[PDB]
């Protein structure tokens, strides 16, 4: 067999989150995804954001949350952009509570869900394609994935 290997390779699967999660994921600020189902997707993850226009006030407390959760110097993004291909994350588990809670105690605050998506290595594109979404884990169109793949990424200063 050859599980790690297998994870390795990019298969040009995409998750819908809502902003201002979204953004926040590929900045590396919202380090979890919390879901009530099970996923064995192991590895790249790429992220695009719904069509939601959150409202001011709720990007604002979110950021709050964000900075009590992270640290008070933490820095977010200017805009949260709707409907479009944002970056990557790697996904390395899909843990139940009772995993997150014994691998990860000081960090398990950040999701209540029944299932927690550890991500890892959070990307973000420069350039960002408007996107349709689609439930679940859900394959990218071929041309779209290998634009996501040749495009400039930002070097994002770290949380």
């Amino acid at each position: 067999q050859d599980q790690e290997f297998q994870e390795g390779f990019d298969g040009g699967w995409c998750l819908s989150v809502h902003q201002p999660w979204a953004s926040l994921l590929v900045r590396g600020i919202k380090r979890v995804e919390g879901r009530s189902w099970y996923t064995p997707h192991r590895g790249r993850l790429w992220i695009a954001a719904t069509a939601k226009k959150p409202s001011p006030q709720e990007v604002s407390e979110l950021q709050a949350t964000y900075r009590l959760l992270r640290g008070k110097d933490v820095e977010f993004p200017n805009d949260y952009p709707s409907g479009c291909l944002l970056g990557c994350v790697d996904l390395i588990d899909c843990l139940s509570q009772k995993q997150f809670k014994e691998q990860f105690p000081d960090i398990s605050q950040e999701s209540d869900s029944p299932f927690v998506f550890i991500c890892k290595n959070p990307q973000e594109m420069v350039v960002k394609f408007p996107i349709k979404g689609n439930p679940k884990i859900w394959k990218l169109d071929s041309k779209i994935h290998q634009g996501a793949k040749k495009g400039l990424m930002k070097q994002n200063k770290a949380v």
